[PDB]
C-alpha cells in the first residue's frame, strides 16, 4: 500500500482513525448491488484484463497458414478528490467529541452512485451489458395487492421448467411498496403473506430502479471482479487545508441469463 | 458519605431501613428519561466543570504574543427538605406493619419532575439545549391508524441515508395512544403491527411530552454526567419532629443530532 | 507530545539540540517570579478549569426545590511565532561553532515578560488578583541606610503577632540598592548588616517592581498551576526559511494574605 503516500501527511494516528471510521459506515448501507451478487477476490494493483475464451479469424481463404487474435475485457479505474481544514481538525487533541466532516460524506455518496449505475445499466465504451437489457424475460402485472401474489406464483413455474432451484428474492421500488401497504384494510399482515409464496424468501427495497424483479440465490450467475478495493490517499497541501482522494478498479459480467425475471407494472 | 450527618439523628437502624426502602420504589418508576440515554459514572462531591474543547481569542491584531481562554460547562446542585413525626415512627418497635409517610412521597414526586424538565426543555442560565429544540428534523403525520404506519416506513429511509443503524424506539403520549386503540375495530392486534415495522422494537408511553418521537439505540449520542447521586440526610430537630433533606449534582448534553426524528400531528 | 509536529520539519538531531539548548539558559535567569512561589505538577493538555469551592443561589424565596451553580477559575493559553534561515543553519555540519540565532532570543525575552506581568499585577478579564493589590499591609520607610534597618525590625514583630514563622526574604529594586551602597563610607559591610536582622535570610534584586517587599518561606501561600510547560513546535515553510512557535498554559492564586508586607519609600 506504499503507492498511497500516507506517511507524508501532517496528521496523527488518532486523526487517521477518525477519518477511516466514518466512511465505512456509509459504504455499508449505500452499496445496494453488493447484496445479491458474488465477489471474486482481489488480484492486485497490476491486473489489466480478463479473458473471454474465443478467437477471431483475420486471414484469407486460400492461405496455408491461418491466424487470429484472442479476446478479453478491460478494467475501469476511478479517482475523486476533496479538502479538509487543519485548525478544525486540531480540536480533537484538546478533547472535542464531534468534528465537522461534511465534504467527505458528500463525496462518498456521489462515488457510491457511480458503481450501481454500471451494474444496473451497463457501459457502452467498455463493452458491459447490464441487468435491465435482457428483454426476453418479461411478465405483465397489475396494481391491486392480489395481482402481485398471482404473478409470483406464475414466475415460480417458469423457474422450475428450466431446472433452476434455490432460495428466491424480490427487489422492488419504495413508493410502490408504500401504495401497496396503504391499499389494504386491517387484514392479515401483507409481509407474511408475501413471504409465504416465496417459500421463505426476502424483500429488498431500493431507490435505484423503477419496477420489480425476481432472482435466485443458488450461486454463480452474476460476477463482480475486483483488482483493488476502495482506498483513501494523500495529494498535497495549500496553506491551511489538505487534499485527499478515493480510488478503485473493477469490472462486471453476467453468466446465466435464466435466473432472472422482470415485472412490468 | 460523612458530609451527611446521619449518625447524629435519634433513630434506629430498622427505622432508617424503612425510610430508605420506600423512596427507591418510586424513583424506579417515575424517572422516564433514564430509560434511553447513557450514564457516565460518578466523579465525587468535588467535581465542578466539564470541558468542551475550544479556545476564544481575546487579543488584538498586531500584537506579538496572542492569548485566549478555555471553555466548559458548570454543574447543577439541588436540595429539598421535609419533616416527620416521632411518636408515629415509634410504633414500628411495638410491631405495626404500616406507618404514615405521605410527605416523603409528595416531595419525591416534585423532585422527579425537575430533572425531566431539564432533559426535555433545557436551561437558559446554565447553557443547556434540550431534545425538542432541534427543529430541522420534523415530519408531518395524521390521525388515522395507517398514517402512523406510513410515517414509520418513511423515517427509516432517512435513518439509512446517513449511515445510522441499530434497534429503534418510539416514544409517544398516552391519550393519543388510547384514541388510536379505540379507532380500530376487531382487526389484527395493533401492537404487533406496530412492532413489525420497527423490525423488532419497543414502545414507551409517558405524560411528559405532547407528540411523538423516534430514536436509535446503538450507543453514544446523549450523555448525562453525574457527580453525586440522589441522597438523604439530616438537618435539625424541633420538639416533636425531625427535618431531613434530599440532594444531587448533575449536567446533560447531546452529541450526534442525526439519531433523532420528531413527528408533528 | 505528538501534537507538536516535530518530525515533519527538515532538520537533523544536532540542529534540534542546538536550538533546544539556547532557550533553557535564558529562561533559567529571566523568570524572576519562580524563585519564591510554589509549583503544582502538570495535569496535561486537556485540563480546563480549577475549582473554588462555593455555590451561588439563583432560585426564589418560596419555592420547594432550590438550586444554584458551582464556581471555578479558567486557564490561559498562549502562542508566539518566529522564522529561521536554512543555508545559515547548514554550516553546523561543515563544522562552524557559532551560528546566528538572534530572533529566537528576542522572542524568548518578550515571552518572559508576559508571565511576570500577570503574577505581579493580575488580569481583569480572567479574574486574577496580584501581589501589589493588597493595600492593607503597608509600612512607611525612609532614604537613609538606618531607616531600612529600623523598618525590618518593625516588620518582624507584626509577623510574630499573627503566628507566622520561617525564613524571611527581601525583594528590592536595583537603582535604590545602588544608592544605598554609595551612601555609606567605608564602614562595616552593609550586606552582612542587612542579613543579620533577617536572622539569616536572602536578598533579591529585580527590575520588575519599583519599591520593596518582605515575605516568608515556610510553604503554601502562593500557588502557580500549570497544565503544560513551555514548548517549541513547527508550523510551515516558505522557500528559504522555516516557521516555529512557543506555547504554554497556566493560572495563579494567593491563599494566605498574612505572609506579605509592602514598604513605601
Ligand atoms: C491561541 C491560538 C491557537 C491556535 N491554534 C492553532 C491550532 O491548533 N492549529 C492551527 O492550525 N492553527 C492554530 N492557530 C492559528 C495559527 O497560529 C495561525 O493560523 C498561524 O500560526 C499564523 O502564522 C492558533 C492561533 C491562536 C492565536
Ligand atoms: C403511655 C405513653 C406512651 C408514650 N410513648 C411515646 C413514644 O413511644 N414516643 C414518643 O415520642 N412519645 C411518647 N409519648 C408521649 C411523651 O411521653 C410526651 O410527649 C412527653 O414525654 C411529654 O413530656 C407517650 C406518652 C404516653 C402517656
Ligand atoms: C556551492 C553552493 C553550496 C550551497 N549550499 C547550500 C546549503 O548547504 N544549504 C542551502 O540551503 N543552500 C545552499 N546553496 C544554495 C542553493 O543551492 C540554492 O539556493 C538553490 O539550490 C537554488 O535552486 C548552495 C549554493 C552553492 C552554489
Amino acid at each position: 500500500m506504499e503507492f498511497l503516500k500516507r506517511s507524508f501527511a501532517p496528521l496523527t494516528e488518532k486523526q487517521w482513525q477518525e477519518i477511516d471510521n466514518r466512511a465505512r459506515e456509509i459504504f455499508k448501507t449505500q452499496l445496494y448491488g453488493r447484496k445479491f451478487v458474488d465477489v471474486e477476490g482481489p488480484y492486485g494493483w497490476e491486473y489489466a484484463a480478463h479473458p473471454l475464451g474465443e478467437v477471431e479469424v483475420l486471414s484469407d481463404e486460400n492461405e496455408v497458414v491461418k491466424w487470429g487474435l484472442r479476446k478479453s475485457l478491460p478494467l475501469i479505474e476511478l479517482r475523486a478528490t476533496f479538502t479538509l481544514d487543519l485548525w478544525e481538525l486540531d480540536n480533537l487533541e484538546r478533547g472535542k467529541p464531534n468534528v465537522d466532516l461534511s465534504s467527505l460524506e458528500e463525496t462518498v455518496r456521489k462515488v457510491a452512485e457511480f458503481e450501481d449505475e454500471v451494474i444496473f445499466r451497463g457501459c457502452e465504451k467498455s463493452g458491459v451489458k447490464g441487468l435491465l437489457s435482457f428483454e426476453e424475460r418479461k411478465i405483465e402485472c397489475g396494481s391491486t395487492p392480489k395481482d402481485l401474489l398471482e404473478a409470483i406464483v406464475r414466475a415460480l413455474s417458469i423457474f422450475s421448467k428450466d431446472g433452476i432451484e434455490g432460495p428466491y428474492t424480490l427487489v422492488i421500488n419504495t413508493d410502490r411498496w408504500i401504495n401497496f401497504l396503504k391499499e389494504e384494510a386491517g387484514r392479515y399482515p401483507l409481509e407474511k403473506r408475501v413471504e409465504e409464496c416465496l417459500r421463505g424468501g426476502k424483500i429488498i427495497t431500493t431507490p435505484r430502479i423503477e419496477d420489480a424483479l425476481v432472482v435466485s440465490e443458488r450461486g454463480g450467475d452474476f460476477k463482480l471482479i475486483l483488482g483493488q478495493d476502495l482506498s483513501i490517499g494523500y495529494e498535497d497541501r495549500e496553506k491551511d487545508a489538505v487534499r485527499l482522494f478515493i480510488t478503485e478498479t473493477f469490472t462486471f459480467q453476467v453468466v446465466n441469463p435464466e435466473a432472472l425475471i422482470l415485472l412490468k407494472f
